[PDB]
């Protein structure tokens, strides 16, 4: 470590404690349970907004992880609140697994079962089990794992969307021209992430075998060799629908794969993953880091240079991870520069706010919600928590 790294860590911990945690605490829905589902750009909460399961599981994960790292008893209480809503409203008492979305009162809105949702369920529940010791949470996590492996898994990866009763259907994720993507790297990335967390807490051989399997899939099918990029949206055989690169998902994958690699008993696979993770970091830095921040994506030859909150959060973690593995200061420099960028342009300076969704290529704020089914405390919360865990 170093003075810069120490001050960096102190800065993130202060930010987490004084900005992020109090904000998400304010979203607690004491009327019907869970957390309110929407807050607009002008900081107005829609109490009656539909509640997405991914958002609730991400809040569950976040407050659970805050307790596990910071030992905040209030955070544990907030996790409990999210867990109660998960157990009571999102968990399907007939067919098991987690609904996609419910009304603000908990009435099912979309009962279909997506692997993306089940994975975040495992991630959040496993983290909550660590925080609370609640064996009910562990039971549900284990059951979600069982269902993914026995009902959803195929030879090429996971079929991603199902009817409520686990009969397979076509996926809901589309290309920018409206074509259904049967395999998506982001669904499979969150399966890897949740299985890592599960195995960390529950060292079952069954979970180990599944974790190695999905790591192998990333190495053999999803990564595009030597390019530093993963496939994004694919057909059922991992052929790309469109030549597209998601720089945020690349750099996120780099450090999540590196993390999974730590648990691998297969030393050949382990060194392959570690090399892969490093190549992604190197190429992300060269291609996507503009000296200040990371750009978003490139579709064919069309580059989106908007600065998106979660992309910048994952860049900080991924470049810091690259620094730790290489001791090359250029990665550390990039991580800290990205964090100063976030502080200057994405952290909202209004009262009772949090992070902005994005600024455009010229760094002007765009009207987007502060809280939505897809905007959570998970990417930015985890950025802070990761640095805190990594720095002694």
């Amino acid at each position: 470590g170093s003075m810069d790294i120490t001050m960096f860590k102190e800065d993130l911990k202060s930010h987490l404690e004084e900005k992020i945690i109090p904000f998400w605490q304010s979203l607690k829905d004491d009327e019907f349970g869970g957390y309110y589902g929407y807050m607009d750009f002008n900081l107005n909460i829609d109490r009656k907004a539909q509640k997405g399961c991914v958002l609730n599981s991400r809040i569950l994960w976040f407050f659970s992880a805050c307790y596990n790292v910071l030992k905040s008893e209030k955070c544990k209480e907030m996790a409990f609140h999210a867990f109660e809503f998960l157990k009571n409203k999102f968990w399907d008492k007939e067919y098991e697994g987690l609904f996609w979305s419910v009304s603000h009162k908990g009435v099912p809105v979309d009962v279909t079962k997506h692997v993306y949702v089940q994975a975040f369920g495992i991630y959040g529940l496993s983290e909550y089990y660590e925080a609370s010791g609640d064996e009910e949470a562990l039971h549900m996590a284990k059951r979600l794992f069982e269902i993914l492996e026995t009902k959803c898994k195929r030879e090429n990866g996971y079929t991603e969307q199902f009817e409520r009763n686990w009969q397979e259907k076509e996926n809901r994720f589309l290309s920018e021209n409206g074509v259904i993507a049967s395999k998506t790297m982001n669904t499979h990335l969150h399966v890897l992430e949740s299985y890592t967390n599960l195995y960390r807490l529950l060292k079952l051989d069954d979970v180990y075998e599944a974790l190695e399997w999905i790591v192998r899939l990333f190495v053999d099918k999803i990564y595009k060799k030597g390019t530093g990029h993963f496939k994004v949206l694919c057909d059922d055989n991992w052929n790309e629908l469109i030549k597209a690169v998601s720089y945020g998902h690349d750099i996120e994958a780099s450090w999540l794969l590196d993390q999974a690699a730590k648990y691998l008993k297969d030393e050949k696979l382990k060194e392959e993953v570690e090399k892969l993770a490093l190549e992604v970091a190197q190429i992300t830095l060269k291609e996507a880091f503009d000296g200040q921040s990371l750009i978003n994506e490139m579709i064919e030859d069309r580059i989106d240079r908007s600065k998106i909150w979660w992309v910048e959060a994952e860049t900080v973690v991924g470049f810091f991870n690259a620094y730790q593995k290489t001791k090359e200061e250029i990665y550390l420099d990039a991580a800290i520069k990205t964090w100063e960028f976030i502080k200057e342009h994405l952290v909202d300076r209004r009262k009772n706010s949090e992070w902005l969704w994005k600024v455009n290529e010229d760094l002007e704020a765009v009207n987007m919600p502060i809280v939505e089914q897809w905007k959570c405390p998970y990417h930015n919360g985890r950025m802070c928590l990761e640095i805190i865990k990594r720095v002694d």
